[PDB]
């Protein structure tokens, strides 16, 4: 069996834990307490893993019940942010690539929430990496979140427009 460290460890225990549905995941008390035990809890990492596993199909609404989990977790650290971002990029583009049409609508759920900043999604969705996903993968997501980038830029330049 191949080789792995402790996010492997981490995204397997929540799938096996969880089966098939993501109801069945282990509570964010219990997932907290795992990335504690872990040791990982200072690790922008942790957080790829949650963003491809946490959700579904119906991600729109399972953005709320876990705020509480990605709030603690992410700590108002950027380079936090950047690694949720990247769990959803793989979410979209490997796991759910049917929701890629939703891309904006979806990521200014998670905006809205306080957890990914807009200068994270701005840096993001202006170049291509093969950090998360492969390059080509990578196109397709990051072409579809356009718009919304497009949106926080042009939200941000009126913001500081208006003062003057």
């Amino acid at each position: 069996s191949v080789q792995n460290n402790k996010f492997d460890e981490f995204g397997e225990w929540l799938l096996k834990e969880s089966n098939g549905s993501k109801d069945d995941l282990p509570s964010d008390v219990e997932i907290y307490k795992r990335i504690v035990e872990l040791e990982i809890a200072d690790t922008p990492e942790t957080l790829q893993v949650l963003g491809q596993v946490l959700f579904d199909d119906d991600i729109i609404n399972q953005i709320e019940p876990h705020v509480g989990l990605l709030t603690k977790l992410i700590n108002g650290d950027e380079e936090f942010e950047k690694a949720l971002l990247g769990g959803l990029e793989r979410f979209f583009g490997l796991e759910k690539p049917n929701l890629i049409p939703q891309i904006p609508k979806i990521l200014h759920g998670f905006y809205d929430r306080d957890l990914i900043s807009e200068e994270v999604l701005i840096k993001w969705g202006s170049k291509v990496s093969k950090k998360y996903v492969p390059k080509d993968v990578s196109k397709k997501v990051r072409k579809a979140a356009k718009p919304f980038v497009k949106w926080l830029q042009e939200a941000e330049e009126e913001e500081e427009e208006e003062s003057d």
